[PDB]
């Protein structure tokens, strides 16, 4: 479980890194019919002082994890694939998607003691 790093330090090869942010505007739930598969599948984008970046989760997955995180509240996440955005592609700059499946783990800003 690699510490929280900057968006600009996310890696895709690291597949294992961790972020913290607060939530910019979400998406939506839609289904994505692969070739030989289907299910559920959701988009939401978050904004950091760092930068500016995008989660998205697939089915049960992301309801899991979308029921976790909230709106309007910073948070982190961490063990997800990362997957850079291409500038001119997208409005924003330095786009950041995020791809959620595997078994990842965020937690809204909630108070802890040690």
């Amino acid at each position: 479980t690699r510490p929280i790093f900057a968006i600009e330090q996310l890696s895709p090869y690291q597949n294992v890194w961790t972020i913290k942010a607060r939530v910019s505007y979400k998406g939506e739930i839609k289904t994505w019919h692969n070739q030989r598969g289907d299910g559920k599948l959701f988009n939401v984008n978050f904004l950091d002082t760092s930068g500016e970046i995008r989660a998205t989760a697939f089915n049960d997955f992301a309801t899991k994890f979308n029921e976790i995180l909230q709106e309007g509240k910073v948070y982190y996440v961490s063990k997800a694939k990362l997957q850079p955005a291409k500038p001119q592609f997208t409005n924003l700059t330095h786009p950041y998607e995020l791809n959620l499946d595997r078994d990842t783990v965020i937690e809204e800003c909630f108070d802890e003691s040690n």
